[PDB]
Formats: structure tokens, sequence, C-alpha cells
């Protein structure tokens, strides 16, 4: 694993997020369970807990967005960038934009949300890129069918646990 410089975290153990707009590839509570199937993920792993707000600006704000949206870095149309978010920290920090120009899919017949959204998060939450090809921190977004074999690496648990230690109890 590997963390950002100055070692960016949150200072805080409940985080809120928020779910700015919806995709036209996927039902909206689809991707609902995809952010909130992200964020279970880490959340298992440590002290850190979620609420969700429906307005204000929460922790982690979450979007969909096409080529140049409200920052310095626009998408870049179909494949290769999926999406990316910014390290713990207020305003923009924190926050994870998704690439439109993808197909997000529940399953693996495209980009599959999910995925894509539990790396982002580990972004949000302060993990930057592993070495070890089998983390879900390792830049390779391979079209993972077997969704149903996932399971977080000890690596990723190592590097947010150094951050924000194991559950309490
Ligand atoms: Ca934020
Ligand atoms: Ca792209
Ligand atoms: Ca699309
Ligand atoms: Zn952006
Ligand atoms: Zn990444």
């Amino acid at each position: 694993f590997r963390t950002f410089p100055g070692i960016p975290k949150w200072r805080k153990t409940h985080l809120t997020y928020r779910i700015v707009n919806y995709t036209p590839d996927l039902p909206k509570d689809a991707v609902d369970s995809a952010v909130e199937k992200a964020l279970k993920v880490w959340e298992e792993v440590t002290p850190l807990t979620f609420s969700r707000l429906y307005e204000g600006e929460a922790d982690i704000m979450i979007s969909f967005a096409v080529r140049e949206h409200g920052d310095f870095y626009p998408f870049d149309g179909p494949g290769n960038v999926l999406a990316h978010a910014y390290a713990p920290g207020p305003g923009i920090n924190g926050d994870a934009h998704f690439d439109d120009d993808e197909q997000w899919t529940k399953d693996t017949t495209g980009t599959n949300l999910f995925l894509v959204a539990a790396h982002e998060i580990g972004h949000s939450l302060g993990l930057f890129h592993s070495a070890n090809t089998e983390a879900l921190m390792y830049p390779l977004y391979h079209s993972l069918t077997d969704l149903t074999r996932f399971r977080l690496s000890q690596d990723d648990i190592n590097g947010i646990q150094s951050l924000y230690g194991p559950p309490p109890d």
C-alpha cells in the first residue's frame, strides 16, 4: 500500500456522503447500492462510519461527469480514465467524480460502478496506488467478471488500518 504526501487523512471517524447526480446508464437504486456497497468494503475494516445527506456539502461528494466539469481535470471520453477522486480534506477534497462516457454496469458487461467506486473511495479515505497486483488500490481495472469472488486484499486492509486502525471491537 501507499499513502499520499504528508499522509492526509480524516481527523474524524464519521463521514458523510452525497450522490449529487445520476447516470442515464443505470436505474437510480443501482447507483445507491453500488455506492453504499463500496462504502461497506472500507467501513468493515476500520472504525469509520457513514451517513447520507441529500442537501448541503457532504465530506464525500459523488457525481457523474463528462469531459470538462467543475475542475482542472476534464474527463477524456470513452475508456482510459474511468473516474477520479481527491484525498481527504475540505471542499472538493474527498470528492469523487465518475466519467459518464463509460457504460456503468452493475455487472461486468461494461465499467462496473461498485468496483471503481470502491477504488475511488479508497482515494477519498487517503489511500494512493499500491504496487500489489491483487490489491483494490492497484491502478489496473480488469473486467473482473468474478464479482462473486471479490475480496478486499490484505494489502488494502493494511493500508486503511495504517490510517484508521481496526474496528473498535
Ligand atoms: Ca468534500
Ligand atoms: Ca474515459
Ligand atoms: Ca454513458
Ligand atoms: Zn473532476
Ligand atoms: Zn486510482
